[PDB]
């Protein structure tokens, strides 16, 4: 199929970009570089074998949007593109909210108008909030997020919704997920945070390479086996795969169709932490801080419904995880190319 | 003060804009024109007693709302531009994000970028949604809305709400209500639906007048006193006031004022019939049908709040709301002309 994939360049979406070439699709990639560098694109291509159309511009740009998907005659959109710096969305709610409410309400604007169909949006499992009962399992009501950014995605997951209520004949896939890590195999891409990184990975990381110096952990007081805040990881190159498998088997299949992708199961603090001792040949360093913020005891996803209905499950372990985000930290320490 | 009115040519709007006015604040009317018509102007003014500067365009154009703030040196908004029919919401909820979500999320912006930091957002009770106990307090949590009319509504709070807490100098205003109904003394300003009338009111004024054969009744078994739905009214002058003396005395005082405007007492659906059968001097037509759609038993909003707050309680009652519909209704029975 002809795939526009917003955010194509950025982390995940770049992952995804390789699979979908690899499956033989024709990529039509949409960035705008906020986020991610052309110079991740020939390692695209090449990762790939084969070539992803490249197209600098905005989601918000609605009406650029509608030129592209007829220019490129599209079937399908998997949509990555937005900011997601929980914080971040904090300090500077507007731009989250355009970015991701307007920025995905344009893009369907466009979808409309050019008569696609096909939706795959890149959701994010802080839509059931304290909705809990945990793990979280898709039949349970979505809670209220804390943070703008938890709740931009709620609120886009709640106009595709509606959208496809007034508009029967539309695909769409809300694909729900917690913490995307690891690299691609090869070692030739991964993530690269620009400054403090976000999540416990990558800081985890620059720790280890030198580039900090310990690595806080906020509470060791949790109801936890080990006291430390238990979460769900999810090797980036499984997500890339769930991704292309409910973007074929969705296709054309209409309703929201919703779904975890995880691993089904939690990891501690220090579970992670030392399984990337483990990975980097030595001890990160590390010390104890107080409960965070907008920080729980536990939670994860319930991955059940993808197994069965799209027979997607994981198939990268933790130590998958960290052993590739090692090898492309240690392949290409300073990331990508200016 | 220096006022921005989007909406100011609608319903409501243009209601408050005369209060305004005799206040001798300086009045700059927004519209797009989509549900009101220019020769409400005039009598704006007149009615007044002052003129309002009056500016064709949309909420969306965020530049052209940024050069209005600067042009007026607006000291403060009050927002009422907006789409609000529920049904058309569930038909073209991409219309209702847009103009709603994205519409206030460009407005402001705009003030942002102006600096104006004053803000008086004219709000739906439909936010509780189903999370009651009944009278509703501002101080109960949101529900979940049914319709992309009340999600935007919502989501607009929230996106407000987080706003307020980035840019802590603002002064932002939640004002919900329910029914707003009447229309100016002068019987030359009222409401003036296009097609099938939203509102029950106006419905049943239709009927009164001959343009309808009979108001269908939507579930005479509810557990209240009558079998029929019991709602909140709110006369709109009573409303516009609310908006003047709110936007007065929080200019100026951060924080997010959330305030419920109603009479604090709800009213059956024969309640209102016979109100207006009563006003216009002859028995409205009606008959029973099943209970519909999104409807409840009874909720109406509890105004102590704004009472002890701002000193604002409603003085007129359901029978002048029918008068005055009536007296709008009968002097001039095709509305607003072209
Ligand atoms: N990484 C995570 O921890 C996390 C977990 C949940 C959800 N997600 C979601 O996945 C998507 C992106 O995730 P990611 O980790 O790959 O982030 P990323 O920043 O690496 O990828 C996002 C890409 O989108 C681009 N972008 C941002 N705003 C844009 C706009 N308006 N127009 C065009 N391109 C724009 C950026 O340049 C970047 O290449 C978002 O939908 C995000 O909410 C990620
Ligand atoms: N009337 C009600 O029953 C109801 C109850 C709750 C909330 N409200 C709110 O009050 C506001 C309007 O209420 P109303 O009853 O006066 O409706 P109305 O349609 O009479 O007034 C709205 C005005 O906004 C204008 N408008 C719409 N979209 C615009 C845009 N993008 N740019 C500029 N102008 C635009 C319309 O031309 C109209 O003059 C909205 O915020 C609505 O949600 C009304
Ligand atoms: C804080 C944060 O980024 N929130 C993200 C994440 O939360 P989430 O908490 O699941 O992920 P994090 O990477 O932020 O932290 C994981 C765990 O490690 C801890 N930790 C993390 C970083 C660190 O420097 N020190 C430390 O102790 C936290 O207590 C937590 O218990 O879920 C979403 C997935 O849909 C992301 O899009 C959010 O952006
Ligand atoms: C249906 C509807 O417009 N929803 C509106 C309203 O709901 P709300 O139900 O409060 O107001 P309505 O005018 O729609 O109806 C009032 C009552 O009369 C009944 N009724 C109404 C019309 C009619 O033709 N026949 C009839 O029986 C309904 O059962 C209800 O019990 O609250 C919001 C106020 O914040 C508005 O912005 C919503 O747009
Ligand atoms: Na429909
Ligand atoms: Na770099
Ligand atoms: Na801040
Ligand atoms: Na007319």
């Amino acid at each position: 199929m002809r795939v526009l994939v917003t955010g194509g360049s950025g982390y995940i979406g770049s992952h995804t970009c390789v699979q979908l070439l690899q499956n033989g699709h024709d990529v039509i990639i949409l960035d705008n570089l906020c986020n991610s560098k052309r110079s991740v694109l020939p390692v695209i291509e090449r990762l790939g074998g084969k070539h992803p159309t490249f197209v600098e511009g905005d989601i918000r740009n609605e009406a650029l949007m509608t030129e592209i998907l007829h220019d490129h005659a599209i079937d399908t959109v998997i949509h990555f593109a937005g900011l997601k710096a929980v914080g971040e969305s904090v300090q500077k709610p507007l731009e989250y909210y355009d970015n991701n409410v307007n920025g995905t309400l344009r893009l369907i604007s466009a979808m409309r108008a050019a008569n696609v169909k096909n939706f795959i949006f890149s959701s994010s499992a802080t839509v059931y909030g304290d909705n809990p009962k945990i793990p979280y399992v898709e039949s349970f009501p979505t809670g209220t997020p804390q943070s703008p950014y938890g709740k931009s995605k709620l609120m886009v997951e709640q106009i595709l919704t509606d959208l496809q209520k007034a508009q029967p004949d539309w695909s769409i896939a809300l694909l729900r997920y917690f913490n995307p890590v690891g690299a691609h195999p090869s070692g030739d891409m991964g993530e690269d945070p620009q400054g403090i990184p976000n999540n416990l990975m990558p800081y985890i990381a620059q720790v280890a390479v030198g580039r900090r110096d310990s690595l806080a952990i906020f509470g060791n007081d949790y109801p936890t086996e080990d006291g430390t805040g238990v979460r769900d990881y999810i090797h980036v190159m499984d997500l890339a795969d769930g991704h292309v498998v409910a973007m074929e088997k969705l296709a054309n299949k209409p309703g929201v169709h919703i779904y975890n992708l995880g691993a089904g199961v939690g990891n501690s603090v220090l579970d992670v932490v030392n399984a990337f001792s483990k990975a980097c040949g030595k001890p990160v360093n590390y010390h104890f801080a107080p409960r965070r913020e907008g920080d729980l005891p536990a939670y994860w996803a319930d991955a059940s419904k993808a197994d069965r209905e799209l027979n997607w499950r994981v198939t990268r372990t933790l130590d998958e995880m960290a052993q590739d985000t090692w090898h492309w930290q240690s392949r290409h320490p300073q990331g990508y190319p200016d």
